[PDB]
């Protein structure tokens, strides 16, 4: 057997790990297929895809066309339906028709051979005609036949009967193809839409209290959802929700020791109340809880809990399971570290000594909170744990439960990153907060909407806990105003951390990304009512951003993302496109000064001519403009941060 | 199982159609192996090649190093040995000695838990020691151990006897290794010698006649032999040898018809004289090329054989196996085309009625030349055959005869010439005689060196019977002598066709790259006896340029280059690297004028610091200079065409 077949057909794509993991998408979301197809002499190929279902079904006839020409690279569109496994082939063939009408419209008018040329494409024609299912396409091709055999007309008008549209439109639903050639089908996972597209909001239950109860329960923390869900939001993440370590545990602002009443970080788990499994006990029971998820439901809620695999000191397991911690010659655990940061509350785990019982317990936890209408968890770290751990366990769970989504919260370097997308994780955490400039965005937007895109998909978190980027801390709410547009526009996923609405961007120092009275140490109330009111919180763009993304299809998926050139280095533009739905944002990325460009459209990207004009509404103001090649535009930090634009049809 | 393993390894590299295809080298060619290697958590890695032999036996332990920071992409050098079918693996690993020694070296100075940092690296030293083969390394490691517990000496002094260059040097040739991690194995193809390194010279056998027999014959063709030796080349490759048909026979300067006396193409195989297994009658017999072949040999010459898969209509072929032909429905064969040139006094191949014929009929041909000591084959257009079919073809000789070479000459789209090495040609034409700008040199040999140098070899003939650049037309002499310096120093394998010493550049027409009185259509006769005399031969610098080739293994490889900046355009400068063989070059790329520029040599790049200055010598005139950092040149076309130079030990 050759490696090569009769018509080539090579380096399929997209591709993860050479076929041995799966490329990505979710129901309704398209992307390219492509390889690279070309044949031995001057004739021409065709080439088409051929996507099968879980029950091994083939989509519908998806020819391919050559991407840029002298290239050799072939690609289309496919779209992705129900969830599951499905699979990918490209096939290639000799197209002897194209290559027929190529030669014939040289040699009829030049009169060469021509009685031969004739009944060459005659005997084309109908070998075509044979494998036509329809009849009356079966009779279009043989009067076409018999017109090309006619030795009684001349010879232009027995060739202009066989390039007619009726004949075209036939042969581009049935063509005649020779030689075909496969390629060996290659996997791509289909999961639900919540993977790719989704708006998310991250609180702390326990600081939504009262009066008379300041460390709030699920039963108080439920009176904050309608208010998250009336911002657009569609998942809700709960930082940990156990009980919380006593030993080392610690107080506000990170200090090393915690006073009577302080609460400690929700992620130093564990304690003689209970583990990973359990409800801390100020938030109340596992009854109350089911309350907050059916609360949630009702709303469009979906909750998504964190899942950090460490634990406090008081943890059962450090006595009942000691061989998933590292100890040391005398018998201590050192707590965990991300330098120069120390963790000092908390143990890592170990997992060389005992890695089934590892991945046995932590699907048992996982499958608990999933028996209680949990089904997307954010997995704290990933990075510090074995990649191939994440693989069985992800692989174990979906296995059951295909529906359940993990989202990696993994700044660390690109390879890793990559890799721990390539091995199940649904969603990621990007390097988003960390590109503020014009370049830095497109740059990385354009790594990330291109090849990575079939493997990783982005959840913008625009700050969390643990990031307040100098950006927002130096520009106040224009600049709040700003992050929260591109991360909306430029993700399907993106999301809040509760306090961002509020412009709350007090740094623990200058030099810092820690917020200053961290919530993750402390109770944080805060007078949600009272900033309502008076007009001091960006909720209400929020609320806006969430309702364009659900009114444009552009904006609930990745990959089609153009950026579009301009004259200032403080504006960017760029398009997202998805059927009829073409989005525009303009965004001025100085929050202290008016920012004036001139905005260059790439034109033939949106479908358009280079003279045309089109009608815009910006759907942040419900003003319309007509815009073309060249736009002026000025931007006035706290007035108008970004123009967010609808194609108007 | 898992796709990722204990510590990932992944993407290895290189690798050729996803592991399907070998990558190739040739006995004693130095390549690198990388790969992305990383773990989990904030600890040290390592890694390792694990290359085998045909029978199975490692090679040398054989450590890599992260090629650049914060990419964890990690590579080393391997040197291929006897020919066969060898694989590669690479070993990722946890390096825990590295991560402690970096811990106790801040630790112990700092006074932080000292009597526990040295009893965990004491556990190490000892585990270390354990997997030592050799007695005397192990006793090495075990007083190690018995210094770091030795609680009654100073912290400093007890860590200092497990950093001595002694124990050091025990731990680099066997470290300790956690987690031992294996990709799964790639396969490599290694050939001989001449599959990479040789120079060619192309000639017409039937040129070399007498007075009284102008159709030369093998045996007065031999006598260019010696002269073809004294100019150091290795390959003497032939055009075909076979009976040339009559029907369609082209005449002189490529006209339609032929008249009496003219020759035809000896492209246009066969006749009733016989076919692809047949001699010329006026080149003599089978015996007389025998003694052609021994004489060559005599003289360190091999023969490469044109094998041309196309028949002229008078080929026995025609009316023995009419399958291997399309016929169009008068019963004609249409005559091969490339266009807009037509080659009306041939026919080409059809494959799909009878491939398994024209296989066992195609091996059948290259087994009788190679049963008369022809064991280098260069293909014409294979890019017109099937692919597979020379997939097949390769297979089934190299099979059974792994010495034999096959040349692929393909001059059409990157896709096709690059599958067709990959599929098996040993040795490829390049777009060599189409780059001839600094900028266009270095992008086209960076390519060449780089990636694809696993799969392709490249022959760079400054000039074929089809190829009359208008670089040289223009340029003269001086031209002439610049591309041979940049086609022999820059490929380990380079060819002239027969003439290019004399710089014949009279083209057939302005604008055309066929010569004026094409010797594919005439007899030749060339007075090399006057231009030997006279001076107006380049023959000595070529002759020069190979006995530098013969003597600096640095020329003798591909993959190691790279080019240094100069301030003028029209200079170029590189070196190239085997061992302690550097080989440094500049060439003036203007033919009429002369240049100057300054050379600043990337001085790291040569094993050198900045300040160092560094003895070369100019292997064209045995002159001596002392060059570094910043080096002034003059080069006056005719006078000088470049500087080679090697570098003195
Ligand atoms: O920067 P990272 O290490 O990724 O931070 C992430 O993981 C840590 C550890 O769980 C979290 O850090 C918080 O929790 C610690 C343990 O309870 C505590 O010691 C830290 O001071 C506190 O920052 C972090 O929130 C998480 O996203
Ligand atoms: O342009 P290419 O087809 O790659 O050139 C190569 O193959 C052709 C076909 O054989 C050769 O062209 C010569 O031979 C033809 C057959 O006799 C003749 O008809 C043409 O006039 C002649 O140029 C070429 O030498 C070869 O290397």
């Amino acid at each position: 057997p050759t490696v090569v077949g009769r018509i080539p057909v090579l380096d399929v794509r997209p591709v993860v790990q050479r076929g041995r993991r799966p490329a990505k998408a979710v129901t309704g979301e398209s992307f390219e297929v492509s390889a690279t197809v070309f044949r031995e002499g001057h004739d021409a190929v065709g080439a088409n895809v051929v996507l099968r279902d879980p029950r091994g079904r083939p989509g519908p006839w998806t020819p391919m066309r050559e991407l840029a020409p002298g290239t050799d690279r072939w690609g289309a569109t496919v779209t992705a339906g129900e969830t599951g496994t499905w699979s990918y082939t490209v096939e290639a063939w000799g197209d002897p028709v194209t290559t027929w009408r190529h030669h014939a419209r040289i040699k009829i008018p030049a009169g060469l051979d021509t009685d031969l040329v004739l009944e060459e494409g005659a005997r084309l024609y109908e070998r075509a005609a044979a494998d036509v299912p329809g009849r009356e396409d079966r009779r279009e091709l043989l009067a076409a036949v018999d017109a090309l055999r006619d030795e009684s007309r001349p010879a232009a008008s027995r060739l202009a009967a066989a390039l007619t549209p009726q004949v075209d439109a036939v042969l581009a639903r049935h063509p005649l193809r020779d030689l075909v050639t496969s390629s060996d089908p290659l996997p791509l996972l289909v999961e639900r839409e919540r993977a790719l597209y989704g708006a998310w909001y991250e609180f702390f239950p326990r600081s939504e209290g009262t009066p008379h109860t300041p460390h709030g329960t699920f039963r108080t923390a439920a009176r904050r959802l309608p208010a998250i869900a009336a911002m657009g939001f569609d998942v809700v993440y709960l930082p940990p929700i156990h009980p919380i370590g006593t030993t080392h545990r610690k107080g506000r602002n990170n200090t090393l020791s915690a006073t009577g009443d302080d609460v400690g970080v929700p992620w130093a788990i564990g304690s003689p109340e209970g583990g990973h499994d359990s409800i801390h006990p100020a938030l109340g029971t596992l009854d109350d809880f089911d309350h907050f998820v059916t609360e949630a439901g009702k709303l469009g809620l979906e909750i998504a809990l964190d899942f950090a695999l460490q634990c406090s000191p008081d943890h059962p397991w450090v006595h009942k399971h000691p061989e998933w911690f590292h100890h040391r010659p005398d018998g201590t655990i050192a707590h965990a570290e991300n330098p120069p940061k120390k963790y000092q509350d908390i143990y890592p785990i170990a997992f060389d000594a005992d890695p089934d019982g590892l991945a046995t317990e932590t699907v048992r936890i996982l499958r608990h909170w999933m028996d209680h209408g949990v089904r997307i968890f954010r997995v704290a770290n990933p990075h510090t744990k074995p990649v191939a751990f994440w693989e069985r366990v992800i692989a174990d769970i979906n296995g059951t439960d295909p529906d359940v989504i993990f989202l990696a919260e993994a700044f660390t370097r690109p390879a890793m990153m990559a890799t721990l997308a390539q091995i199940g994780f649904q969603q990621s955490y990007t390097y988003f907060t960390w590109r503020n400039t014009k370049q830095e965005l497109t740059e990385y937007l354009t790594e990330l909407s291109g090849e990575a895109a079939s493997y990783m998909r982005p959840n913008f978190f625009a700050n969390t806990p643990d990031i307040l980027h100098a950006y927002l801390q130096h520009g106040g709410r224009p600049a709040f105003e700003v992050r929260a547009v591109l991360a909306a526009t430029l993700s399907p996923t993106w999301g809040i951390y509760s306090g961002y609405e509020l412009c709350e961007n007090t740094p623990l120092r200058e030099g810092s990304e820690e917020y200053l009275d961290s919530e993750k140490y402390q109770l944080k109330p805060r007078d949600w009512t009272r900033a309502a009111r008076e007009g001091t919180t960006i909720a209400p763009l929020v609320t806006r951003l969430n309702t364009i993304r659900r009114e444009n299809p552009a904006l609930r998926q990745l990959r089609d993302l153009h950026f579009h050139p301009t004259d200032k280095e403080e504006v960017i533009a760029y398009s997202k496109r998805q059927g009829s739905n073409t989005v525009l944002v303009v965004v001025n990325l100085d929050p202290r000064h008016t920012q004036e460009a001139t905005v260059s459209l790439d034109m033939p990207q949106l479908g358009l001519d280079w003279h045309e004009s089109v009608p815009v509404r910006d759907e942040l103001t419900g003003e319309t403009y007509h815009w073309g090649r060249a736009n002026y535009v000025r931007l006035e930090p706290g007035r108008t941060p970004a123009h967010v634009c609808t194609v108007l049809r």
